[PDB]
C-alpha cells in the first residue's frame, strides 16, 4: 500500500511493517500507515 513500510500480515497473527529507515520493524501500527 505505502512505499515506506512493507505490509506484512498473516492470519497466523503477524502485523509487521518492515522499512529500511534503520530497518525499523513496526509491529505497532505507525502513523505513516493506516
Amino acid at each position: 500500500a505505502v512505499s515506506e513500510w512493507t505490509e506484512y500480515k498473516t492470519a497466523d497473527g503477524k502485523t509487521l511493517y518492515y522499512n529500511n529507515r534503520t530497518l525499523e520493524s513496526t509491529w505497532e501500527k505507525p502513523q505513516e500507515l493506516k
